[PDB]
């Protein structure tokens, strides 16, 4: 039923279109992309691409797929248009200043909007929540990898010179990482300029990073991605409660199916802007409250 | 801040003393028991200790840490005080039916209860909510133990003839439990009538469950339990995303905690019945929202 | 490079067929299907479909990718007509008969077959095989699971009534599985009698096998499996050698994976059958055999 | 049976001894030493131990269980003789240079040479090329230790001044490893030039190797050691396929086992050289093929 | 039976009197501060709180749960008095002198010294000791944590211009530790002061230490604790045993416990001063040997 | 310097021997067989092999490594010639009542006796009793396997019509076990009586048994064998307190170890018998105290 468009066919946005499809309570109008070529991509044959929004149907909400730096813009277009929306901004310095400025915007134009939707910022960001009400003292550590980081990987690609890349996320233990970015060369580019870019980025500037240029990136790319959050904390006044969470996933699929029911909830709030830890779980399942109650508790 | 009382002094009862006596944003005004005799317990030396909740402050919130079959009675006492109310109430066939009972009268009196708070119903509640919106496909396994079921261990407990009893839940995989009942019989009681009776309690009846009698419970009694919850499935169309959570944790300290963060959470709903995957997770934590996104998310 | 064209559509087909398009030593020519309707399913837009192999170019290997009972008769008849065949004939209990059957056929038609090269048969046969030389005495258990079994699916779902259905494979330790199938009837059709049927099958007979009628198959399944092979044994004649393999992935897309790397292998040797311990594993790597070695040994 | 004979008597000669009279395929001819001095030590009462292969029945085929920087030219020596020879050369670096120089000295004398066939190199090496061809795409790693390294700790002994010597592989993580190397001093050498040579020594200038002074190397000493190969890659198109192979063995022990199934391969084989990925896995297992296919695909 | 006097209320001291309390075999006469403040702390209420050990009844041993550093002036004091000592100091370089300089001062007044009896040194003590007998070649490693240190935090805590700390002990793998202190600081106080004397405690000299300043200590700090023991070593000749122990306690816990069963045992030897090694471990339980002969041997 | 002989040249007899050369403390006069053949097996080629102790120089200690059932007999035989006596009599129901046997025996005669000194009874027995003391109150459990059991393959061995057997120990969790008899028939005897007499054994009785024929019990057989004793319990007042021990070893290498040890001990023992427990585990180490002290407390 809600109308929605995938905003961005790029790795999570090709994941977010299967999302939409095979949810239940959905329907994709179209996706809309910064072209639109003569030859049609195989799977996206009967699906139609457009690029500007306006040209979809009656869209109700927006996946906004788009690199994280373009998220502000992108989220401000469409909830200027009253159309909801979803992204999966991964900058956990500046997500809620993000979501101050959205907020108004969002609620000025009758929308709801929901940021940083993915699996951190996102699920993960509300299972952080529940370990810090479940134990209130103590420390919380989330050690990513090893994986691909689609955040990381988009910066590099998005450096002059820079024909792919490939930014690795190696966990060291105690919420520590260390970062290895192997890059495909254009030829003329100069390597010593990227890795000075790289380097330099506020995404790598506090991690150990480690640049190699390589012939082929694909051949060593697997957008899998995985994460350990441990917690040994107090319960009241009882200590050593330990809780620990760990996924192995595609990276980019996750990401497009959390985004997806983000949008489900972000349709059922009121006018404005929320991080994930802001709506009720039972918000992002499809269908009547009642089933799912019974279900699940 | 909100003043709270403690109902029930058994073992979640008291964790729960501790867990109101260290949340920041509340003031514990007293303990309710079915007696209080002149020999003052040491922890509640300097605790007001009544027989009615009436003769507490002005309490705006108590934790019904009661048995679970006395839950419904009790909080339908205490809301019709208008005083909000949480539980940990274990039966999940039966809960779903509970918040729809508890839904009317709270609201009617201008309060709010939030049944179901332990970890299991409760923030395991909250898991599986969201393993279920990351994978719609799949299956999900919850594996409790080896462990203490505070639950199981009152209902032999209240059986006659049982002095004391210990109840263990062991994991036999894929969802499956094995039940472990050690009973310490009152002098002249008729183990093969306690044994029966067990068996056929609606805690046991579904589970494979064997009951052995002891010289001493408290010998063999640790209220440490555990549980592990995996999930393989399906985001969007894209299959093996595997899921992983486990916590090895004192069960009643836990409980007690849970409870009092669902009743900070209580304080800010609209007056009703809820159940913790219908609250936004940030309602769980004490103080303004802004500074725990900025820490979470 | 190799001329390949996939036989059969289904799961094992699907992912053969990108199995195909990223392998940089082939080319996929068409896919082989029992019928060709006028919607063509997006991701075949592009690729040649038909009825016969024969329409289709001069391919030079096939993937059969059909279920198990219908392997024999396609390889012979691929066989017949000078192509290389590639099967995953999932019957431990006589695949070397198969073997000696097929042997002569494709001999006397200048051809090759590698059947069996699945993960299992396939790859975990030469795993065993390495574990068996490398510690002659004692025992190895290769346990399966959780997940799905591409094959007792395939059987179940030929069973008349069957609308769709699941069977999961779960590991009771030691070798021991324990099968859980979940089926999908057909409007009308006797749960007793498909669940006998189910029971009786070759492929479940030597199994502990429960049954379940369910509402959606496509809700419960994910191509997910995984195994976990062990051994403890005597490496000439020092006791306690400790060895142990294991894998989480997509079941059909491995399998198709090794099935491409069995053809490639196929082509390059001599016209006959062979199993995949018969075949030395650098056959199973594209491009000249120096790189290789340097690469991995 | 094939007559074999052991050459160098040190740790892996000694179990190269264990594994061929284990061996039902396998004659032990005798032992080769550098000397044979009138002292016999136990186990090699009614062995037939000399200098020269020469004076050994009618030796087939040969265990080269020599230091590696001798193995070329023992290799050479008994290939000249027609003598089928087997080794577990380590050095990853120019192994494939060591095969394209034995190849035609064995060809030239129709003998077998199955090169750099311990575990790894060896049946490590099988293993990175399954891994290799399931999943095309992706990284692999390979983990060492802790334990002993039998060629790094030969490298030291090598050394002059050192007495006697072990040098633990400690696994850093990420293919990453850490050596520490603690030395028996001779009478008055200088630990300082003894560590310089330690660590420049090719076998160690490219790990980060500490050395350290003992009273005694047979006090700390423990021939132990182990492995956990992984791989998070791709097959076909599908991403996060995980793989893990791990072992917990005898070092010396494991090596002789498998060098004498590669020598028992030797034989099978055309004149010529080979490493252990350029031969059917199943010739490594001892007797008929029928039998080995039924049991293990 | 046996009178005993906790000496020292602090975390160990806490938990001290709730083992003595637990023990069947013990009699908790009273509990020996500094100072005796009017506001009785409340689980003290009902217990004789007194400034000297000699206003406590009969007292035939004392647990004393001071600062390690304090521990040899308090030992000899109650020694001189007669009284039998526990204690858990954890100085290992140290604590075999203490053992000699404590000996006699035991004897000379017919009482006997129990020091180091914690986890570590103590029960792990016992459990290094078994490892090396059980295979007497080869390494133990102990790797400490994740957790908090008791022993590391007094220290920091006595520190001037330090209001309350957090010593973090990090297990870096193969014995090494990285230290992690949360200093709160007292008002006016010079951090790079507070850092430079933590970084120079003996405590802190030989781990890589990292000091970071906090609003609250107690908003972090869980006193749990863990650790795990491994030895790969040699039994007679046969090499590769493997050995494996781990702990996830609560540190201050489990001390109190053990010094509890370890003046039991002091009260069972001969007046003198000894190690948990030099104990039968039978004497640690109480009541007839017997009975635990029965069950635990 | 202590005199021993090796009594029973079995599996553990053989390690036994080794255990002994190894032992810096000790000193091999001989091994007493049943019988003395003309053909010496290799390894005892030097060593003094004859069928009475009394023709063994001095022996003051003995190592009984016969079969269970016939250590007392061998340890009375032993004990009334002043010889201190080591044995692994593995009998858990009825050692204590053997201790109390050869307590009078031992005494009278000058001598000590260690019964049980194995891993399990034995080293395994003194973990437990530290377990037991850490945290008084809950369960510990012992979980074997999968391993060979030495005990049971002898009572196997020993039955009529029993050419050779192996007795294989599989964990079924929580303490409980699986047994799996394979069997090697003499030529005319009945599987069927063999079966229940392997049944009907006290070694059989309690356990799920399994008895299955084979061709070849050499073929399956691996000395190695493992544990893991596990316990959740309390400290003084402090639930959820963790404990994980685990081995993997060679069984009958790691069993003759522990018995030099205990016989190390033995020696320093008033006359008289006992268990591991009742022995400071100092005395199983050699040499001076001291050093054992600063190096493992
Ligand atoms: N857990 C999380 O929060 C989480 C997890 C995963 C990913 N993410 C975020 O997902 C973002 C996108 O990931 P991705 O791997 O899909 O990146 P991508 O593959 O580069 O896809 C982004 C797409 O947006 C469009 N685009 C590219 N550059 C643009 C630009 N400069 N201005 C406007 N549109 C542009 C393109 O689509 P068209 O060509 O169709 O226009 C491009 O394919 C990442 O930045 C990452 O931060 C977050
Ligand atoms: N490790 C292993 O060795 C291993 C692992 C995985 C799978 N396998 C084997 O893979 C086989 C196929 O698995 P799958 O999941 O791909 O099955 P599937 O999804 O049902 O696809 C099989 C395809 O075979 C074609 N077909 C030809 N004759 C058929 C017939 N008589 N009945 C049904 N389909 C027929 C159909 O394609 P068209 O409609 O296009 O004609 C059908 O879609 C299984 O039987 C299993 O044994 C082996
Ligand atoms: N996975 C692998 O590929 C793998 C694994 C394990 C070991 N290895 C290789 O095995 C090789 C041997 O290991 P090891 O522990 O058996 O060494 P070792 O104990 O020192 O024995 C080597 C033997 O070589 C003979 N020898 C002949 N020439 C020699 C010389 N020039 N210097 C010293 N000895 C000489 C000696 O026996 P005689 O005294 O009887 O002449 C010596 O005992 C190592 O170099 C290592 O690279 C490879
Ligand atoms: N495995 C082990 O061996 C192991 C494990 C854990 C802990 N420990 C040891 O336990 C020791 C104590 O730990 P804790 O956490 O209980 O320390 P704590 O909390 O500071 O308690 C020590 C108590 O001793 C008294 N005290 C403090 N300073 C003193 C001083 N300067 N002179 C005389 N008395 C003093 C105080 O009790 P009053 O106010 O009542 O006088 C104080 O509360 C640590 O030093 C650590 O080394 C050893
Ligand atoms: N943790 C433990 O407590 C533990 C662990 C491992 C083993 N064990 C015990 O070790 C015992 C022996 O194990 P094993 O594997 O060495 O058995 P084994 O291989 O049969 O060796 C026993 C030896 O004793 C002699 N012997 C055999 N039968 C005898 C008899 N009926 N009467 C007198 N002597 C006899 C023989 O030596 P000769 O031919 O030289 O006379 C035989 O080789 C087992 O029963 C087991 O209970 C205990
Ligand atoms: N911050 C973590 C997880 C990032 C997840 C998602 N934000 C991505 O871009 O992959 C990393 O460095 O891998
Ligand atoms: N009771 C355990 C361990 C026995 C260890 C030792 N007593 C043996 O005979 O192997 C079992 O059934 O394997």
């Amino acid at each position: 039923k809600l109308r929605v468009a995938v905003v961005g066919y790029g790795n999570v946005g090709r994941y977010a279109l299967e999302a939409v499809q095979a949810a239940p309570d959905m329907e994709l109008v179209g996706v809309v992309r910064r072209k639109v070529l003569a030859a049609t991509p195989p799977e996206l044959t009967g699906v139609r691409v457009v690029t500007d929004i306006s040209q979809l149907e009656g869209v109700q909400g927006a996946l906004l797929c788009v690199p994280t730096r373009s998220v502000p813009e992108y989220a401000e277009a469409m909830l200027r248009r009253g159309i909801h929306t979803v992204d999966s901004y991964d900058i956990h310095g500046d997500l809620a200043d993000l979501r101050r400025r959205l907020d108004p915007v969002a609620r000025e134009h009758g929308a709801a909007a929901v940021i940083s939707a993915g699996w951190d910022p996102g699920t993960d960001s509300i299972i952080r929540a529940l370990l810090e009400f479940m134990a209130p003292k103590g420390i919380t550590y989330t050690n990513f990898g090893p994986g691909m980081s689609m955040g990381h990987s988009v910066a590099v690609k998005a450096i002059p010179g820079v024909r792919d890349a490939l930014s690795m996320t190696i966990p060291a233990g105690m919420g520590v990482h260390k970062r290895a970015v192997y890059v495909e060369l254009e030829p003329g580019a100069d390597f010593a300029e990227v890795e000075r870019a790289i380097k330099t980025d506020p995404y790598f500037v506090r991690d150990e990073t480690r640049v190699t240029q390589v012939e082929s990136v694909s051949a060593l790319m697997d957008v899998g991605h995985g994460v350990v959050m441990e917690r040994k904390g107090v319960s009241g006044a009882t200590h050593n409660q330990l809780f620990r969470f760990e996924m192995r996933i595609n990276n980019p699929a996750l990401t497009a199916q959390v985004m997806v029911a983000a949008l489900r909830a972000a349709a059922r709030q009121k006018p404005g802007c929320y991080t994930m830890i802001e709506i009720p779980v039972i918000d992002y399942l499809p269908g009547d409250r009642e089933a799912w109650i019974r279900k699940l508790v």
